[PDB]
């Protein structure tokens, strides 16, 4: 077997070993895989997938092989590849093409050799995209290749936002699930993810104390609350930006002083604007949001002295990173890790006083200094990406007539109850004992004793 | 002299009023509302039946829609949630109001109809505010007549939400009604975080038990539960927590719970021999958040730890067969809302007794019985929701639209994200918060406009 | 038939007797002495005065030393502690109690008094029970005479034995004295866990204020200022910590607190310049643990954020400067304990201002005035302690010993760590957990005793 | 040509300077030694052996110490504790450093040697810093001719402490000792908050299992047990805590942790029946933090919850029984300092058995082990606290002090508060804390200096 790229194939035992541990980490994600091996769902699936190549992909990657799907795979993030799981997959014959320290070229390069197999395009059917990069190369470079596709299932905000602005405008092709909003993902990937993952990352990145300082992190959605919490548990004193008043009262209610780095909250492009007495005692600064350009470079020139800046956002582009590669002088640490010296361009005194650190050179930072969410949490999101590759699958959109095709042409999240199908399982993990509503509990509150037990209103 | 109301003791209005001065100035969305408003008085004309706990809060929220032009004519909600100085001055400030702490079921009936009857005759009312919907059943009984002249009913709670669904499948709901309780700075806020805030408060207060250190069963992890079990879990007790939703199963794992149920692999076979008796003997208090009927039943308070404190925090008291406890176990009142529930006989006990339980409010709503509810500063929301949902369906008229129109709105809605948005703005800024402003490359960036709204309706916070 | 006594309302005996039943299930290690040394009579002829807040827990804590065969005449050591039922209680069982809440000074004194006389004369008492170090002054000042018949003294709190080494560092101490505060089970208990469970308990009952999302500034950070901090940050306040001592900064750093002066760069000149009046404007309440003199000053209370609460857990009320507030500001007084102070005015106030203060408890011990102080099973460890310390020094006899054998025993020591362990012991059965027992192997690994002592009596725990 | 050293990888070098230079920015106190000391030299002359960790944070205490004049000769006090990059670094600064990361247990005992030998003889040594108290055994029992010329021993963790007192006790010590780890600024920062930092550290790189909502048992509650505790109920875990003081236990029943033994009602009768198989089978990791001998046996290893992890944070190995996993289990190695053990038999298992524990660093300090430890501005209190300890001992020149002088000083002791709050005050500053200063009155209120020392030797804390 050749038709792979990984840093190093001799780490494929220790992968498998780590993939043999993260197995019995995620029993939803098995419990699928079990419960689907002997019908076959995913036979004659031919699945491009592009999500961080890492232990727990790799888990996912094997369900989707044992369901009868063959994929060829590839990160979506330059930083978040685990090299022990890539050579592990590629080990066992399936096409990867990931590593981690990717630069730019070798990420579009990556993709381009899942999309290609043999110099000619691949005859893939179904998309696992996470981020929508796999996604817009496909619409826009190989837009052939989506006639017969069937759908894509999209496991993050930002890529779900992507696949929404597309069907706005009318130029989505292939029908999407949003892995995103389920709520075994939403609310348990995006936060507690983080609130796993943030301190974790913080921590191999830098070692720092966080104990007894002064963070501040943009934005309180999901992932900044997870992101708030993982610093807030640690003993830090944790401020919240926003610009959701909603968000923002939550993050008062749970606790947090909430701040804007601009005074009164106006940026008006100018240094005058930026409330530098705050930003002046900020030990840490953790962006959150999908948005661009929240760690702009006023706020990282009146940052204090040796503040870690770093981004758990799904693209790097919150922090003004382009800003500091032209002004700032970069010392590296060691991988993903960069003092940003601020005396100027052209040279730094090793022994500087006046520098930042950015981890990971501002992409995920628990994915690319640390391990990215652990194997229990992710077993949520992959069960529902299991589940989301065996419907759209089944529904076969590329091969219905082009009147079904346009009823169906649509971005779904899955029904409810296969939400909480996810959830009881993993509340069996747990050892957790869910309590059976008796007929009449059930019918005094107008639900099945087997569920939905919310209306698709209800928020948890 | 004004006598169209009924208090415990009307001399309580001067400490009323200075608690609602207070409360003033801890409810800045409330206050913003009356503010903004004044002038063009949106509730002139407007004859609001209230149903809702008379407290210090209920007063501020009384009288901003009195201040925005509405009457009014209010009584509580339960039986043991007014607070007597609260009801006192609003008395004294000229508004019918009949509610006092510690209503008999008679009494609470009969409080009712004072505010639907005015001189022994219906009052000419056309609007309808309630917590519970306990007199919104009443009208649709036994007046529906007025619900002809009634623009519309505002819900405060899910248990209420819940029986105006189920009128609308039914094709028995006959006005529009406003969710209330689904604007997030109402659930999200008042339901989670109001009883992280109340429910400890309550049970310090009725019996001053350490909680630090005490094993809790937490019945329901819904908003009321998540807020319940951190209330208690902050304190330092060791919270187990009981679900039949695995989604919010699921949350309690991942928030530090262990996930138990009362009964043997969660299944009750309608003998005490499916209890998890190891479990709820180990129990010091057992605190039901569901809004189900029987989570505690008969079978779990025969197995629960001696000396175990009660309490349910949901909207009603059939969460815990109390019904049993009355039937069968000699009741000693402790002070008025904790009674000791002796489990060796019906007719008497022993003073020194060891085998008791102590149940808080008599199984009502133990934050607003042993305590004053949640603080203003989080009822701010909540009332901020319920002046906006006013003031909407007092503006749409739908009594007076044609049957035709009616049809087309009849409805239980929640108030745009917008407004709750914008009551959210005035919570924060009463933390002295500082929201960030967007600039147009951001907004049009993430696909949303510089003043909001900022979320999709779908999106869960 | 009984008139040697002056409560508020003897009425509420039977209620007291119902808490006073409660809390004995509450107290095992104090009732496992009451077992214990019940048939042995330890403490009879003992004739004790005490000094402490008549509470409920202090009701178990006299009816133990009555049971041991004591005599007791008993008074609170504050004016806003005593809970009345609990007096109402004490009294209606026979035993000599003056205390109400909401004495006057005077009538503070009145009540100490009415201890150390017996119909007119001095009582013929031989050991004391003190709170603070106010029942020990009296006596060493005004009644020396008596302190030649007592055998020591036990005193509770952190200021009392520091007024007690004082007198021994000065030669003016009579009789010998315990250090019942250092004992583990009581300061790391007491003081700590104590002010955790009722500092945000009395805040919420004198004001009803949500504490999420607010600033707090704790003065102090020892035992008391930790409970007191927790207490807060729990609640979701972000909590900001005063000390003047770096190790005790140290420790709020690390348990996540930032650490701040009134002054600025920590330095108090006494001009209203050397205030950090942006800091204090950013203050919603502010709570003093120090046990000092002056620590929130004037120039302090004028510079507060509008509205903000304040309020002293430390044991005298002149950690605040009230004497001030009374000289300038007008003073309203919102229900017993709990007032506005109008920065705007001294002979006047608008109903209507927003320039006030909220003080809680008049400045004094906030978590007794407001609420009930702390819990039967915190207290549960103290007064273990003082009953152990009461047999052990009635037991010396010191004034039956020669005048040479006195000068060998006038000191002021905590009790033997065993001691401390065996009252852990049963507080730790208490809450059900279960202590591991050394194996003969492992005892002698570590060089302890398989019974203990298990630390060195330099441990910190 | 410098080649006197033995690291993994001297081209590390570059890297370990580098965290080095940061890691001056993180330890001010550490720093403000240098800064103060650098001038005066007050280690000129100063020959010291090192053996403690060698770890970033070593590293700049092993500068600081050069910086102020010292030699030194180093070796790390356990086998998997050495950063590589740390090593390396010293090295290429021309300082003896004899450590990396996977030694085994001969290359150990050899590292300390060439400390102690220089070209095949004693090296001139004249002081020793310690961290468990090897490298002191070992001049004690092998090298005692260098002992004679050693002014003494400063020694970093507590059961290194516990050794020389029973040096001490049996009249074996033959130079005296700094007590550094029962200064506040290490005890109370560095064994409790460092665990916290760095246990969860450690247990997410070795396996990154997800920590929320499973089930730890942590033994033991002292200093390195509470940190242990937070790390894990502050990621979500379900924490049971183990301990066999009482005074312990009740500070975890009171911190919110269920207190439970692995032995029915504590008692390990040896047998397999004493074991609470119903407890252990729910546990999904255990922590060791005792600084005992076999406190998770052998019987508690075949009871753990299969896929259980098993690691160790005191000092030494055999606080868990990995002697007997290694005669009767087989062993996997996952990666580094990570294995599962197969309870399924010694020869071989099944690469899919499910039936195995994990065992983090193979019994050794799980921080250490499989992380960094704790972080530097935490050590910074520790090792300002050894720079301080160094001076002291050196300054003393036991070594040189006649018979008679010597006895008066052979002691074991710990540095005066005054030193521990300068540690602290410089720690706070690095945090950007402001302590405030005390009036004149108000040190004359407490009866303290201005400067401290603000509390007596008996006070906690
Ligand atoms: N690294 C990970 O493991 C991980 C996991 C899940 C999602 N993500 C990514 O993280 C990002 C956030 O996802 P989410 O689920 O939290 O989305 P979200 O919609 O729940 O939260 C984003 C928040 O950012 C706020 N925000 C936007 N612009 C802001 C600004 N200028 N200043 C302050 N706040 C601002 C919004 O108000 C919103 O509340 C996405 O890009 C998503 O793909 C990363
Ligand atoms: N007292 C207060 O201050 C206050 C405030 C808000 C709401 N409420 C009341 O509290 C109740 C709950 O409100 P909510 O907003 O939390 O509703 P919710 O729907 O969000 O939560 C109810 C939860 O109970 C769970 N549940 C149902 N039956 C159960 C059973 N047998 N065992 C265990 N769990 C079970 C459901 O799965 C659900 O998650 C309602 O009656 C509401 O009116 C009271
Ligand atoms: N209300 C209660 O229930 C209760 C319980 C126990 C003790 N107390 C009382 O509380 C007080 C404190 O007791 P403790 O045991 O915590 O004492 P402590 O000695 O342990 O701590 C007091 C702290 O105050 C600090 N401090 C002193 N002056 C200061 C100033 N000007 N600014 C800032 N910090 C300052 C000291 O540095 C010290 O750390 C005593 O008076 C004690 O009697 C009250
Ligand atoms: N890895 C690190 O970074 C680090 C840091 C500091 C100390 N340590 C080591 O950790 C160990 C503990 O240090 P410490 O400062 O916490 O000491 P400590 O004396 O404060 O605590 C040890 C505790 O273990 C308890 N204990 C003893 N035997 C027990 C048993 N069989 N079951 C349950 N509990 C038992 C004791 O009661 C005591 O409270 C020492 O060996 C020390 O050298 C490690
Ligand atoms: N202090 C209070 N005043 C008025 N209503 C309250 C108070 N506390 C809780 N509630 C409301 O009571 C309802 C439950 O009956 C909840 O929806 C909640 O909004
Ligand atoms: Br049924
Ligand atoms: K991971
Ligand atoms: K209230
Ligand atoms: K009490
Ligand atoms: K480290």
């Amino acid at each position: 077997f050749t038709d792979y790229k990984v840093a190093d194939i001799t780490l494929a035992a220790w992968g498998r070993r780590e993939l043999i541990i993260a197995e019995s980490e995620m029993p939803a994600l098995m419990g699928l895989r079990r419960k689907y091996a002997g019908q076959q769902p995913l036979k004659g699936a031919k699945i491009l997938g592009c999500i961080h190549m890492t232990i727990q992909t790799g888990v996912l990657i094997e369900t989707l092989v044992a369901l009868g799907a063959e994929v060829r795979w590839s990160s979506c993030n330059i930083f978040s590849t685990q090299d022990q799981a890539a050579a592990a997959i590629a080990a066992a014959g399936i096409p990867v093409f990931a590593w981690k320290g990717e630069t730019e070229e070798e990420y579009e390069w990556c993709i381009e050799q899942t999309i290609l197999k043999d110099g000619q395009p691949w005859d893939a059917n179904m998309v696992l995209d996470d981020g929508g990069d796999l996604t817009e190369i496909l619409h826009k470079k190989y837009p052939q290749m989506l006639e017969r596709i069937h759908g894509i299932t999209e496991e993050t905000t930002t890529g779900v936002h992507r696949l929404l602005d597309m069907l706005k405008n009318g130029t989505l092709k292939v029908p999407a699930i949003n892995v995103n909003d389920s709520v075994t993902k939403s609310k348990n990937d995006n936060k507690y993810g983080c609130r796993h993952s943030l301190n974790d990352a913080i921590k191999r990145g830098t070692d720092h104390l966080l104990s007894g300082k002064q963070a501040l992190v943009i934005g309180y959605g999901d992932v900044g609350k997870g992101s708030s919490q993982s610093l807030r548990q640690e003993g830090m004193i944790v401020k919240v930006a926003e610009v959701d008043p909603i968000c923002a009262m939550q993050a008062c209610m749970d606790g947090f002083e909430v701040v804007s780095p601009y005074k009164n909250g106006i940026n008006d492009g100018t240094e005058a604007s930026i409330d530098a007495a705050l930003l002046g005692k900020i030990d840490l600064i953790v962006t959150t949001t999908g948005n661009v350009n929240v760690c702009d470079a006023n706020m990282l020139k009146a940052l204090k002295k040796r503040a870690v800046v770093c981004n758990i956002g799904h693209f790097d582009n919150e922090i003004d990173t382009a800003f500091m590669r032209k002004n700032w002088a970069w010392e590296e640490v060691k991988p993903q890790v960069h003092k940003i010296h601020r005396t100027g361009k052209d040279g730094f005194d090793a022994h500087n006083d006046d520098y930042l650190i950015l981890l990971a050179e501002g992409r995920l930072v628990n994915l690319g200094n640390a391990t990215g969410h652990p194997s229990r949490i992710m077993d949520g999101s992959f069960a529902n990406q299991v589940l989301a590759q065996i419907h759209l699958f089944e529904q076969k959109y590329a091969d219905l007539p082009a009147a079904e095709k346009a009823k169906r042409l649509s971005v779904e999240v899955l029904p409810k109850k296969l939400d909480e199908e996810v959830a009881l399982e993993m509340v069996k993990g747990f050892g957790g004992v869910v309590t059976q509503l008796t007929p009449k509990q059930a019918e005094y509150i107008g639900v099945s004793v087997e569920g939905p037990f919310k209306p698709d209103t209800y928020r948890y």
